[PDB]
């Protein structure tokens, strides 16, 4: 997260940190708890990942320093990538992690509500991006979970900033015209939570962008509301 600040512990209880044990344990991507055995994250996060056996999901984390060899984690039973996904910049950048065990909800770890198809008219004005990603282009994974409030931008506006791409209605963008605040490397798969009517909604999933926090270059997110049916199909055994 560029231009953000340190989060308060338990502020974003749906936020989880995806870790890879190969070669040595490390932060891979972000993710969101959406059900007791389900993490919603980005498909492109699993590039090169041949098996879920090398994955560990940590919930209720503020500082990466909380994570050691003796820290409890959730194993991943299955990675579910959208069948139409080919590359973040192409859309369909969404995936589910089915956990080997169930998450015991608590003040530090609970699920975020998915947006409803009815809410596609809602004008979210209170939206935040969070993660342990880079604070700058050439940085490193951050110890403390960061947060930044970022305004949504219309798809038409976003398309203007990415004339080499196709910003579909399955994408959603957010950023300041002048830049300064944005997600960055390592935040991928993280949630774009927007507080509407005293209720947090998972509006987007951090996906890609040209650089980080650059002016006239808003971050691009998966438009979650467009995948509610897909999520329900893959989440139902
Ligand atoms: C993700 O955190 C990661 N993806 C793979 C490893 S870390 C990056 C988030 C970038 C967010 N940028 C922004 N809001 N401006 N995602 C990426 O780096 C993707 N590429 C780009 N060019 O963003 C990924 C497809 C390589």
């Amino acid at each position: 997260i560029v231009g953000g600040t340190a989060s308060v512990r338990g502020e974003w209880p749906w936020q989880v940190t995806l870790h890879t044990t190969s070669p040595t344990q490390r932060h891979l991507c972000g993710g969101s708890i959406i059900g007791n055995q389900w993490i919603l994250t980005a498909a492109h996060c699993f590039y090169g990942v041949e098996s879920p056996k090398i994955l560990r999901v940590y919930s209720g984390i503020l500082n990466q320093a909380e994570i050691a060899e003796d820290t409890s984690f959730f194993g991943v039973q299955e990675i579910i990538i959208h069948d139409q996904y080919k590359m973040a910049e192409s859309g369909y950048d969404i995936a589910l992690l089915k956990l080997e065990t169930t998450v015991n909800y608590a003040d530090s770890q609970r699920p975020i509500s998915l947006p409803s198809k009815g809410d596609r008219n809602v004008i979210y004005t209170d939206c935040w991006v969070t993660g342990w990603g880079y604070r700058k282009l050439r940085d490193k994974i951050q110890n403390t979970l960061q947060k930044a409030k970022i305004p949504l931008v219309t798809n038409e506006e976003c398309q203007k900033r990415y004339r080499g791409h196709k910003i579909t209605h399955k994408m959603i963008c957010a950023g300041y015209r002048e830049g300064g605040k944005d997600a960055c490397k390592g935040d991928s798969g993280g949630p774009l939570s927007c507080k509407h009517n005293e209720v947090w909604h998972l509006v987007g999933i951090t996906s890609w962008g040209e650089g980080c926090a650059q002016r006239e270059r808003p971050g691009v997110y998966t438009n979650v509301v467009e995948y509610v049916d897909w999520i329900l199909e893959k989440t139902q055994a």
